[PDB]
């Protein structure tokens, strides 16, 4: 009794504010982490599977569009009477739909959801992500139609955010779905640290004669590619030193430590992203 | 005994590590490939091959950043690999080494009872 369905106690938890104390343990006592199990294991697990399918078919669509875009210049490019045109107008077409169907679904959320303008960045990236991509294929068409060729940064943009969004259906495996939580917990972590830090002694050292060329020239030792001779020498092993033998593997070691430290919570956020997953499908 | 536990332990760090990882690098090689090779007009590097091989090269340290001109918009094309570059080199494959290393933490008896099992086979 208003445990499945009343203000539900699910509904509750997993709409939380994300300042309550326990919002990621609350799944853990004994009825709700089995009655979950109950009505994924019985609709939610084939429904999701569906949903997935359906992504990956957009995203393939998506990608064989945008792969064989015509090189003419100044669009809209006039279609000819070729099967092969028949076919990526299609693609596009769907493309298209899709993203409207995305930025609708992201509208729906925020107006539903009413985020409070701190749990919308600071909880439920997916949905920002996922309206982001909607965001930057909308206006891709807008420029398309506008006769600008920076229409194709923006798909590209797009195609790019689409496909690091099949990320999103790691939730529905436990393995894959912890990884993704870990990813997640890694990349608000660690890799935000390192790379404030990162960045400060790329810049002082950097400061060829342009800012750009020799900030590329020594982010270029960062992914083992760095020439030391590119046009000083105290410089650029002082750089090397801090950055490349130093930061990096101090990077290594607080991911292994942060990695040791996760593993219980790792699971219960991703048990939580399966119950608003559980949630979303009953109630849609 | 310790080759055989060896040897047990790459199996695990194979059928547990190296498969979520290179299922989610495969995943991110292959977007961002698309989208490069979307954005690259014409070459030698406007093939869906091609392309994944230039931004493998960055997993093993060969990277070249530069490795095309055939294009517009080139900051779009320097933010795509920087991108690319942070998400996989950056962070993905050292998360590889911290989660290999919290195997290697957890799986010492287990791989000492599968070795003595294999022995007994
Ligand atoms: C930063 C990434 C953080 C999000 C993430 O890693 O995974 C989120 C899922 O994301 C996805 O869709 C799948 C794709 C993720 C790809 C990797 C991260 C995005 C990078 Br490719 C970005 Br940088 C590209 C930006 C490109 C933008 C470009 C902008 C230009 C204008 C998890 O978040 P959640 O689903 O909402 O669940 C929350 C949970 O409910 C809650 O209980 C808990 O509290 C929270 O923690 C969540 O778990
Ligand atoms: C229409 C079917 C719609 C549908 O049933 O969903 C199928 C897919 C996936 O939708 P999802 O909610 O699981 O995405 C996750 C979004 N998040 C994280 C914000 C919740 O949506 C779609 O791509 C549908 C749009 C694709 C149309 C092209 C068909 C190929
Ligand atoms: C996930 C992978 C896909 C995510 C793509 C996100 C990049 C979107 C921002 C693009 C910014 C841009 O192109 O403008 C260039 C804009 C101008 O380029 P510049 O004059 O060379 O510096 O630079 C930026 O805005 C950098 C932001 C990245
Ligand atoms: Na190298």
């Amino acid at each position: 009794s208003c445990i499945d369905t009343c203000n539900s106690v699910l509904e509750v938890i997993a709409y939380s504010s994300s300042e309550t104390p326990n919002r990621h343990d609350m799944l853990l006592v004994e009825p709700l982490n089995r009655l979950l199990q109950d009505k994924w294991d019985r609709f939610v697990k084939r429904i999701f599977y569906f949903n997935f399918f359906v992504y990956c078919l957009y995203m393939i669509i998506f990608t064989a569009a945008a792969y064989y875009r015509p090189v003419e210049g100044l669009p809209p490019y006039k279609l000819k009477n070729t099967v092969g045109d028949y076919f990526r107008v299609t693609g596009e077409i769907l493309s298209v739909s899709g993203g409207v169907y995305f930025f609708f679904r992201g509208i729906q959320y925020f107006l539903q959801r009413r985020p409070s303008l701190k749990s919308l960045f600071v909880d439920s990236y997916s949905e920002i992500l996922f309206f982001v991509q909607s965001l930057f294929m909308l206006v891709s068409v807008v420029l398309y139609f506008s006769q600008r060729k920076e229409y194709v940064a923006s798909m590209v943009f797009s195609l790019a955010m689409g496909w690091t969004n099949m990320l999103y259906y790691t939730r529905g495996f436990q393995q894959m779905g912890i990884y993704a939580v870990m990813i997640e917990k890694m990349i608000l972590r660690d890799l935000c640290r390192f790379m404030f830090v990162y960045l400060v002694f790329l810049f002082g050292f950097s400061t060829y004669n342009s800012l750009y060329s020799t900030c590329l020239e020594l982010f270029k030792f960062t992914i083992g590619m760095g020439d030391l001779e590119f046009t000083f020498i105290i410089l650029l092993l002082a750089y090397v030193i801090l950055t490349y033998i130093l930061l990096l593997n101090m990077l290594i070691a607080l991911m292994g430590e942060t990695v040791n430290k996760i593993a219980q919570e790792s699971k219960n956020i991703w048990k939580l992203q399966r119950a608003i997953t559980i949630l979303d499908t009953e109630k849609s």
